[PDB]
């Protein structure tokens, strides 16, 4: 099922990172997902093609033009037709994590808006924005590589274009050769035994997960399975 | 002072994103910020330049190819001199936040691994690495998108680049015109009072804390003058 992503940017010519390289590259090619730029400096009128002002109240810093990215969204909501969900990035939103994720990529059409200097009119969050989203408590240049950074999480829901999935952090991974500047590949990876295997990295991620993020597992019903791996590797670390 | 940044990346292309534009772009063009790109596919040797592998244990993904990948971290580790700290992008990361982001700016020289596929073998991490570090509870198809996040935000702390400074959500910012869709500028920002105007922000960004991010507030040790315009802000909310 097709995605739709309108994105509102000064600096459409970012997204070439995720359109043109990569699985997300892959997705747009095969028409899986569609990205589509708007560039506020298009719609406006004056010689400079202005896109900044200044704040009201005064203050060191600019903030997005109104008047060429109101008419910009406007372009983007007439273009996207019923049901686009209009979303505002910024350090204010809803913190992004993988249940948001899911959320969002429920929705077969999303407008991002990015913003640049000290952001945008409050008004335009009132009648412009559906949702603010974060991508975290950090403070960048600009809103695209949040919008990117969020096409590409929503991308992965998209059939066709392809652990978290259970609220864990993953299990250590593997590869060539055998013996590694003296460090050995845990033999039970060898053994070729799939259900001790599948156990092995299920304790790990339960290990991995308490030892590093243990609040995230306040936040799990863990199965009877889970529970007993992750008591053995509890004991295993007092022992 | 010069910050520069390696980068490990099977898709370097991606970084034009941010050292071809905006504030970022300014950095580099003006020598503030450095940033150098390796490609583990140059370091292949194959007539196919293979860079994935099949993880030990099986599973349905693939990890990075140990050889080209470690090839071209110790490529990056020689160029950089001495130093330079080694980072790896990945979800089992510590988890950045601004505080975090102002540790990673302390240094002058950053080298950061970008995965592909389901990540890279666990004996690099212990041999090649100095810390690995998450941009958030999310997953992506790659560590590209959060290596250029961390570099965006590490760059706005070099002299010359450009509320979290005391912890707080920003405050709501108005610009032209005066009256938007029949929402208007709060009187006090076109009043001209500089005190008035700088503690009615305050106030909002006290406001906006604790109604969207209480949390946030939990951790700060509060000055007199933020106690009081947050009783404030919640007496008015409760009237
Ligand atoms: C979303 C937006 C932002 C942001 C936009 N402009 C400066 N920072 C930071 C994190 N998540
Ligand atoms: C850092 C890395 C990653 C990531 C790398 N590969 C898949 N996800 C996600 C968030 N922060």
């Amino acid at each position: 099922s097709h995605m739709w992503i309108g994105v509102i940017s000064l600096f459409p010519e970012m997204f070439k990172a995720i359109t043109e390289f990569g699985v997300t590259g892959r997705a747009v090619k095969h028409n899986l997902l569609k990205v589509e730029c708007w560039n506020p400096r298009d719609f406006t009128f004056d010689k400079h093609k202005t896109v900044d002002d200044r704040p009201y109240g005064g203050g060191p810093g600019m903030l997005m033009m109104v008047q060429p990215l109101r008419d910009a969204i406007h372009t983007a909501k007439a273009a996207a037709g019923e049901g686009a969900k209009v979303i505002y990035l910024s350090p204010q939103g809803r913190k992004l994590d993988q249940g948001g994720v899911t959320e969002l990529a429920q929705n077969q059409k999303l407008i991002l808006v990015c913003g640049r200097y000290e952001g945008i009119d409050e008004r335009l969050i009132q009648t412009e924005i559906d949702e603010e989203w974060s991508i975290g408590d950090y403070v960048l240049t600009g809103g695209e590589l949040p919008a990117m950074t969020l096409i590409d999480a929503v991308a992965r829901f998209i059939p066709g274009v392809l652990s978290f999935a259970d609220g864990l952090l993953d299990c250590p991974h593997y590869t060539r050769p055998e013996v590694l500047e003296g460090l050995t590949v845990p033999p039970v990876l060898m053994s070729g035994h799939h259900e001790e295997i599948r156990k092995w990295r299920l304790k790990q991620s339960l290990q991995r997960t308490w030892l590093r993020r243990p609040e995230l597992l306040e936040g799990l019903a863990l199965t009877d399975e889970q529970r007993k791996l992750l008591k053995e590797a509890q004991a295993e670390h007092n022992s």
